[PDB]
């Protein structure tokens, strides 16, 4: 439910948590972490450094430890690339998306 913007300034990576916000505050290219019930959605843009995605990935696991379940952490994460916004992920937000009918258009 809560995001996590972690990016490096110049040569050092910085980890910062971001309260459940909307896409409006969603920076252009940054490393965010959206932990949902089914699984955590890892959104990685094009600008996001290779290290940021790595550090921000492990830093998030720390929070997951607070969640229930036993080996729920073993579950794999759905990697996301820059330029793809599925109507499923958006549902994880508090503000519904009009693109939720992307499937209704078909059988």
């Amino acid at each position: 439910p809560r995001l996590f913007e972690c990016s490096n300034k110049t040569g050092r990576f910085l980890a910062t948590e971001i309260v459940d916000f909307t896409q409006d505050d969603l920076d252009e290219n940054d490393v965010y972490l959206l932990d949902t019930w089914d699984q955590i959605f890892f959104w990685i843009g094009k600008g996001a450094n290779e290290s940021e995605k790595e550090a921000a990935a492990e830093t998030a696991q720390e929070y997951l430890r607070s969640h229930p379940g036993s080996r729920d952490l073993d579950t794999p994460i759905i990697v996301v690339k820059q330029g793809f916004e599925p109507p499923t992920f958006t549902g994880w937000f508090m503000a519904w998306d009009p693109l939720c009918w992307s499937d209704r258009k078909s059988y």
